[PDB]
This record gives C-alpha cells, sequence and structure tokens, in this order.
C-alpha cells in the first residue's frame, strides 16, 4: 500500500486540523496524492467539521468520514448524548484501508487526543495506528505545560511500538515570547519538529495557505513520506 | 516511617497548589501532622511562592523547598534561563525522606506535570516517587481533554509501578456545564475521584478554606492516609 499517517494532538484545540491541511497541501504540491480521513467527528451541531475545513484550506477532495455526533464533547459522551453508539474498531480500520494505496499519503485525524476513546471498549487512535501500521504525527503547543503533554503522548506511543513521525507546533506566535522559544528548543531535543505553523493560518486564503504550507515543512521530509 | 504522597497534575494551572493546601487542611483537621515539600517551583516572580500559599490557606508550618525560579517556565528551562542548575535527585529524595515520620502525612508537590524534569539529569517527579515509595495523587480538570490527559498520566504512573492514590478535580466550575458534568462521571470510571474543589477557593480566608477543605474530602479516606 501507500503511507498512512495518524495526526494526533497532545490536547484539544492545538491546531491539529490545520496541521492536517498544511501537510496535505505541502504533499499535494510535491505531487503526492493525498486522502484525509476523520473517523470520528463531534460537535457537528455547533458546526464543527474538520474534513470540510481541510478541504477549504488545502483543496483536498478525497475526504472520508464515518461517525458524526452533534455535541462538542468526547466521542463516548457525544455518542451517549445523541442516543447513538461509537463505531466499531474494524469499521474504522476498514475506512482507512479503503483509502490506502501506493503513492498515496493518507492522513487519519484523531478526535482530540491520543487516548480519547474512539470505539468500544477503550479503543483509541493508538490502537488504530497499530492495526494499520501507521506512524503518528504529534501536534503540540509552544506554551507552558507542552513538554509534559508531549512526553506523555510520546511515551504512550512507544508503549505500543507506534513510531513517532515527528512533532508539529500547531500555532507558532509572531513574535515568539520567551517561554515559546525555550519550549521550542526543548521540543526539538525530544523529537523532530517538522514544522511550526504561523498563528492565524486558518485565515489565509487558498494561495497563501498553500504557500505557508510549502515553506513550513522540509521538502525532503515530505517527499520522503511516500515512495 | 509515615506516609509520603506525591501530588502531581495533568498540566499547569489545574489547581494543584490549592489541592495540596486542601488535603493538608483536611488532614490537619483530622489530627494528622502535615508537611508540604515543593523541591522546585517556578514563576515565583510572577505569581505566588506556592509554599507560602499553602501556609496561608492551610496553616502548614513544615514547608520545605530547595529552589525557586522567577520565570514562568518548566524547571529545566527556568534553570537554563537563570544559568543555575537544578537540585540533584539525591538532595530532593533526602529532603523528602528526612521529613517523613510516623503519624505525618508528607505531601510532595510537583512542579507542573509528572514528566517535567525536576532534578538533573532528566530526573522527574515520577523517579522521585519511586525512590521514596510514594503513591501519586493526580490533580485533573473537568474540562474537555481531561480524559486524554488523565489516562496518559495514569499510564505513565503504571509504567514505573507508581500507585495512584486517586484523582482530585482541582477546580469545579459553577454552574458545571455539560462537559464538566460528563467528565466528572467519566473520571470516576478511570480512578477514585477523591474530591472536586469549588472554583474560587484560593480567595477564601483561612477559616472558610478550612471549612471547604473538610467538606471536600471524605473524612474516612483522609484519616486512613496515615
Ligand atoms: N497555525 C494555526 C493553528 C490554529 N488556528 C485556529 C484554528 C482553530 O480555530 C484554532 C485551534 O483549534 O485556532 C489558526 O488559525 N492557525
Ligand atoms: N478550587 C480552586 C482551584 C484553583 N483556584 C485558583 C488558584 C489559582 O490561582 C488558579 C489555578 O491556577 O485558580 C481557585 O481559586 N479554586
Amino acid at each position: 500500500g501507500g503511507t498512512i499517517l495518524v495526526v494526533t494532538g497532545t490536547g484539544t484545540g492545538v491546531g491539529k486540523t490545520v496541521v492536517c491541511a498544511a501537510l496535505a497541501s505541502a504533499a499535494r504540491q510535491a505531487g503526492i496524492d493525498v486522502a484525509v480521513c476523520k473517523p470520528v467527528q463531534t460537535g457537528t451541531a455547533r458546526g464543527d467539521d474538520d474534513l470540510a475545513e481541510v478541504g477549504r484550506l488545502a483543496g483536498v477532495t478525497q475526504l472520508a468520514g464515518l461517525a458524526r455526533y452533534p455535541q462538542p464533547m468526547a466521542p463516548a459522551a457525544a455518542a451517549e448524548h445523541a442516543g447513538m453508539a461509537l463505531p466499531a474498531r474494524d469499521q474504522i480500520v476498514r475506512l482507512i484501508a479503503d483509502l490506502d494505496r501506493p503513492g498515496r499519503l493518507t492522513l487519519v485525524e484523531g478526535a482530540g487526543g491520543l487516548l480519547v476513546e474512539l470505539a468500544e471498549p477503550g479503543v483509541t487512535l493508538r490502537d488504530v495506528a497499530v492495526d494499520v501500521a501507521a506512524a503518528a504525527l504529534v501536534v503540540v503547543t509552544a506554551d507552558l505545560g507542552t513538554l509534559n503533554h508531549t512526553k506523555l503522548t510520546l511515551e504512550a506511543l512507544a508503549a505500543q511500538q507506534v513510531s513517532c513521525a515527528g512533532l508539529v507546533i500547531g500555532s507558532w506566535p509572531d513574535p515568539p515570547g520567551l517561554v515559546a522559544a525555550s519550549n521550542r528548543s526543548a521540543l526539538a531535543r525530544i523529537a523532530m519538529v517538522r514544522a511550526a505553523l504561523p498563528a492565524g493560518a486558518a485565515s489565509l486564503d487558498a494561495g497563501d495557505f498553500a504557500a505557508m504550507s510549502a515553506a513550513a515543512f522540509d521538502r525532503n521530509w515530505v517527499a520522503g513520506l511516500v515512495g
């Protein structure tokens, strides 16, 4: 098959959706075919739709969803509130496998955190990554407390032998404060920092976003993602 | 000896120092001798030297610390920026052991989160918890993302066989809201929820904070700590 990458965050609201789009844009521009998969989407009643956002910002059209829940809560609670159930583990793995093919980069966007329950019982994005032999791209902040959260996530990945594809600082302030710069240097000693996306990237139009995305990642790294 | 109990958070700003104070205040009202050790703290020239806050709210007098950095950063970064190394694993552990005595609950308050580098090289509060044979009490939010962070912390505790003495919701909002109501229930399915402390408790005077604290914890669990 191709290259499957799960995109997860140290926490909720760290810019993970925008990272998926930036990476998708950079990969499309290197001539890589990109599919983006969101197995579990919550907060639809509030208008949350990360697949749609990825399409808006990066012009990706191969966008695969599965479970959508109205309330902006953790999937287990959002499902319970709507009188629905969570998807089965193999339903998630099947959705990803249908997209996977040679020369394609498939991004699997988690639902707010590596150990959030996506399927019963206690099945997480980490178990999914094991099933489909995916590495994990970890989206992080530059603020106080990021080093603990990142190290917590990276330890959890290694515990099931899920390779870490690297870190992305989801939102990098201009200008960088004293705390941010120090945290960035510390983040780079823990794992590779593939990119630090400028804040407000979600406001750029299709041209500026594509340009932002192209400059943000190392070309050699993106091209090296799929044969 | 007595009971050594580390108090760690899932992040910064979750109410951990207020929780340390509340447990101390509850344990004091149960007739238990309490010491609070915060080996390293940061962001002092910014907001509160945390040992003093525990004294103010809880009246603890055995307050032990080794290092204070003014920058609001994790210890390693604050010490890097200061040009002044962290304490050593040995002094942190010896400091704590020398506080430990029968009939005494010694609370050890981490700086930030469990895997924050506390003493060089790369010694974390998790390491310290092993060397002093202490269980870990985990302070968590009720907000979105607490289940991820709690599960991650409990996994990091178990990976070095550090027992978990339960969870405290550091700040319980009013009114709760849908997520917080849900997370409180979900948290109880991962571990024992020892207490949920009302938001704004840091502003209480000593008598009100002591009343809150006695009501917040189960008397039987507190008394059983020692
Ligand atoms: N580089 C970034 C990262 C995030 N965001 C926005 C998008 C979301 O609305 C919120 C994080 O979820 O912040 C942005 O504009 N630019
Ligand atoms: N139950 C609580 C927990 C925390 N805080 C305060 C203490 C700190 O000032 C801030 C949390 O970092 O909020 C509070 O007032 N009541």
